[PDB]
């Protein structure tokens, strides 16, 4: 219940970065920030991560194994923002995440 | 709660066809269908639908309201969508719900 | 994408049922219904089942994984909802659900 | 903007009290925790929040008219929570989150 509060709100600041990306830079440059692949995987990270806030705030039986899954979303986004101009940052922070998802997913 | 049923149906269609509609045929096509303002469009009702839908089934004390706005939310999307080729369906589906909306939100 | 569809339709209808039902019908009556472990696993359920129709409309990567876990919320809360004489109908579409669910994730 | 990011922060903390509350404490306490008036205020109180986050980070048109309506969602949950013991900080929340709604509408 401290390693909880930290995954939340490091699952919630990643969906702020996800999603913010995608719906304001990204969509706003176009060209390969918008193209299929990279876009889904902006969009399925997001909503992965705040998916996975809510369940671990509800104390969900399943929170510990959702946040395993949003581990492999945030290391899936993290190498999809790598090839791009101006997504290095979105890339750490989703690694960041994928780790925080992992930490809290092995514990009791 | 007939009417009801028939409001949480339709912004549940109506979610599934813009964000549907939104994360493939439109994020596959690209050119209009990912221009920023149609596409902000498309995601912003789709989540609108989704939350209209939400506050309905918990029977929030705000659900007529946001009702209100989801048919403004569906009708600003129809216009955006009535330009583009394969967008026809989108378009009248968002006018579709936008009256059921409206009927529900002016009803006890 | 037919079973596809058939799978967003069923998730989309359980995720009424259960958050539905919590919010109206168990808030309402109080008793069992709001018991943290019955109450718990609904709204968890409710939410899974919205979460997966949206990762299944996005053609997430994940959609497949996600709809296995999707079953086996589905099947805990179909348990769940068993004792209580009124969550019958719950129960049975939270059982209909189950099924989808693991039919699409085997596709 | 700065005053986006307070509003979208604040919005996200309210949403984390008023559904983290609601499925821990309220449901474990039972009694008035789980009445139904302020338990869908607390959970309308999180959707509203959460919602009106969402709006913002894709910089909806509405985004200005949604957080208006989550500032009378705060305030109303506001209220709902001050009867009741330990909900004195989730109430503080609410309320603090309905100024950072109302400031961030008029900008
Ligand atoms: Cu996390
Ligand atoms: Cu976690
Ligand atoms: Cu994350
Ligand atoms: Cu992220
Ligand atoms: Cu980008
Ligand atoms: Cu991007
Ligand atoms: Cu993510
Ligand atoms: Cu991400
Ligand atoms: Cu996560
Ligand atoms: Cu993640
Ligand atoms: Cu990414
Ligand atoms: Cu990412
Ligand atoms: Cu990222
Ligand atoms: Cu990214
Ligand atoms: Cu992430
Ligand atoms: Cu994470
Ligand atoms: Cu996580
Ligand atoms: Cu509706
Ligand atoms: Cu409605
Ligand atoms: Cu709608
Ligand atoms: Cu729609
Ligand atoms: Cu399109
Ligand atoms: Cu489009
Ligand atoms: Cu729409
Ligand atoms: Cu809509
Ligand atoms: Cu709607
Ligand atoms: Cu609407
Ligand atoms: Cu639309
Ligand atoms: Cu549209
Ligand atoms: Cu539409
Ligand atoms: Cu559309
Ligand atoms: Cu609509
Ligand atoms: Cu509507
Ligand atoms: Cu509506
Ligand atoms: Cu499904
Ligand atoms: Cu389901
Ligand atoms: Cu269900
Ligand atoms: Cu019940
Ligand atoms: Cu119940
Ligand atoms: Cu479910
Ligand atoms: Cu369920
Ligand atoms: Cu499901
Ligand atoms: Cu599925
Ligand atoms: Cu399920
Ligand atoms: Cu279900
Ligand atoms: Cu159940
Ligand atoms: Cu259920
Ligand atoms: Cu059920
Ligand atoms: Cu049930
Ligand atoms: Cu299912
Ligand atoms: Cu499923
Ligand atoms: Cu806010
Ligand atoms: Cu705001
Ligand atoms: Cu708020
Ligand atoms: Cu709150
Ligand atoms: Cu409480
Ligand atoms: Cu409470
Ligand atoms: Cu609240
Ligand atoms: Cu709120
Ligand atoms: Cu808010
Ligand atoms: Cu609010
Ligand atoms: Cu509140
Ligand atoms: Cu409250
Ligand atoms: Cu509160
Ligand atoms: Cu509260
Ligand atoms: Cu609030
Ligand atoms: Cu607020
Ligand atoms: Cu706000
Ligand atoms: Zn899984
Ligand atoms: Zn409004």
């Amino acid at each position: 219940s401290k390693e909880m509060q930290s995954c939340v709100d490091e699952c919630l600041r990643c969906y702020q970065m996800c999603f913010g990306m995608a719906m304001t830079h990204c969509l706003e440059t176009g060209g390969d920030h918008v193209k299929p692949k990279h876009f889904r995987a902006m969009i399925s990270c997001a909503e992965m991560c705040r998916n996975a806030a809510h369940m671990m705030l509800m104390k969900s039986p399943q929170a510990r194994h959702i946040c395993e899954d949003c581990a492999e979303a945030c290391e899936a986004c993290a190498k999809e923002c790598d090839a791009l101009p101006d997504m290095k940052d979105c890339a750490a922070q989703c690694r960041r995440c994928a780790e925080a998802c992992r930490k809290m997913a092995g514990q009791k």
